[PDB]
């Protein structure tokens, strides 16, 4: 249903354009993650193929209660605002990591991120 679709808007792009402040600037407002300005927002990059299989044991654990933690690592990037106005325009702090990453999984398909990972 829509939620996959709505976790590819908000948590993949599959070939990120060198990942510093201005792409982040620039792939938060264009996924319209703007208004008002979401406080922190992580894109996962490769291809889906991995992705979704993190909702098996091809590349998934069972994690906590609800959540899915992946196998595999992603390359990965962390968008931060940064101001503090919540309203554009979203000044924001690219941060590129590369690890596991955690997701709810209904009907074998990722439909939320888990943020909390990434703060830290």
């Amino acid at each position: 249903n829509s939620r996959y679709t709505h976790f590819l808007t908000q948590h993949y792009d599959a070939i990120p354009q060198g990942r510093d402040d201005r792409y982040c600037e620039s792939i938060m407002r264009r996924r319209g993650l703007t208004s008002p300005c979401k406080d922190i927002n992580t894109f996962i990059h490769g291809n889906k193929r991995s992705i979704k299989a993190i909702c098996e044991n091809k590349n998934g654990n069972p994690h906590r209660e609800n959540l899915r933690i992946s196998k595999s690592s992603f390359q990965v990037t962390t968008c931060k605002l940064h101001g503090g106005s919540p309203w554009p325009p979203c000044q924001y702090r690219a941060t590129a990591g590369f690890r596991n990453v955690v997701v709810a999984c209904e009907n074998g398909l990722p439909v939320h991120l888990d943020q909390s990972i990434f703060r830290r």
